[PDB]
């Protein structure tokens, strides 16, 4: 936890690094900060992603890392996100934190939900 973005530093381990910081689990990285979600899968629930839904007047786009292969956007998810008009899409937890981190340097309104690999 950290109370805006950063570029993420590092990912395995069954976590991340980012802001000289550890942390063990999965993680979304919004405007507001970086906090901890307890997936316990690679697929994101509706609570997954219930940050991003309610920041979504400063979120543009949402990159979902999930896991090791990358997976299909449930239906459900889906809507809730075209709802509020986030572009989102998914690409394993490596893609992912790459992909964020190129965005984010260029100032774009980016928001990541990654799913912690070994």
């Amino acid at each position: 936890h950290f109370p805006g973005r950063a570029p993420i530093d590092a990912y395995g381990n069954g976590g991340f690094r980012f802001a000289d910081m550890s942390h063990r689990g999965s993680i979304i990285c919004i405007p507001s900060g970086i906090y901890g979600i307890d997936m316990t899968g690679p697929v994101p629930t509706q609570e997954d992603i219930s940050r991003v839904l309610e920041e979504s007047d400063q979120i543009e786009v949402l990159l979902i890392g999930t896991g090791v292969e990358l997976l299909r956007l449930p239906e459900e998810l889906r809507v809730l996100l075209w709802e509020k008009r986030i572009s989102s899409d998914t690409m394993s937890t490596g893609a992912a934190v790459r992909t964020f981190n190129v965005l984010l340097a260029e100032d774009r309104a980016v928001a990541a939900l990654l799913f912690a690999v070994e």
